[PDB]
């Protein structure tokens, strides 16, 4: 049950992650996701060989009653927010909220601060990523699906934090 859901308002790049991810490239041109797609691939870590479910939802506000059914279903939860856009960032309480109303104490939620790269126009500090993060106790880290930053690391930790 490797099972994983993106949840994220619209645009912050949770599409963008799990491309980046899944095949290591990147487009810089938008398409919004209007319906929820489903990947799969096998990754290496500690020994050992784990076979991944990658979920991608869609942020806009007018998919949200199809979300539920896919939070209920996944045994980790990536919130993500673009660390350009202080909205995105407020809205993950809400996101979190959901997860743990739906999984209470049996899921892996990480909090992911996406589009590191656009340093010239960040909002939120890694600082205060981390310590929202570490105050409602789930997983925190900073990403950049364009340079591929902490791309890999943020799948590997929430591998390694399901093997555990
Ligand atoms: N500069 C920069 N742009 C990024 C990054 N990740 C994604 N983007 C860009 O942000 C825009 C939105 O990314 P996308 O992955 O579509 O968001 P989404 O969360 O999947 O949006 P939706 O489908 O719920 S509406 C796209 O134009 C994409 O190329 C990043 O790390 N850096
Ligand atoms: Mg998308």
């Amino acid at each position: 049950k490797f099972k994983l859901v993106f949840l994220g308002e619209q645009s912050v790049g949770k599409t963008s992650l799990i491309t980046r991810f899944m095949y290591d490239s990147f487009d810089n041109t938008y398409q919004a996701t209007i319906g929820i797609d489903f990947l799969s691939k096998t990754m290496y870590l500690e020994d050992r060989t784990v076979r991944l479910q990658l979920w991608d939802t869609a942020g806009q506000e007018r998919f949200r009653s199809l979300i539920p059914s896919y939070i209920r279903d996944s045994t980790v939860a990536v919130v993500v927010y673009d660390i350009t856009n202080l909205n995105s960032f407020q809205q993950t309480s809400k996101w979190i909220d959901d997860v743990r109303t739906e999984r209470g104490s049996d899921v892996i939620i990480m909090l992911v601060g996406n589009k590191t790269d656009l340093a010239d126009k960040r909002q939120i500090t890694i600082e205060e990523g981390e310590q929202r993060a570490k105050e409602l106790s789930v997983m925190f880290i900073e990403t950049s699906a364009k340079t591929g930053y902490n791309v890999k690391q943020l799948f590997r930790r929430v591998a390694s934090a399901l093997l555990e």
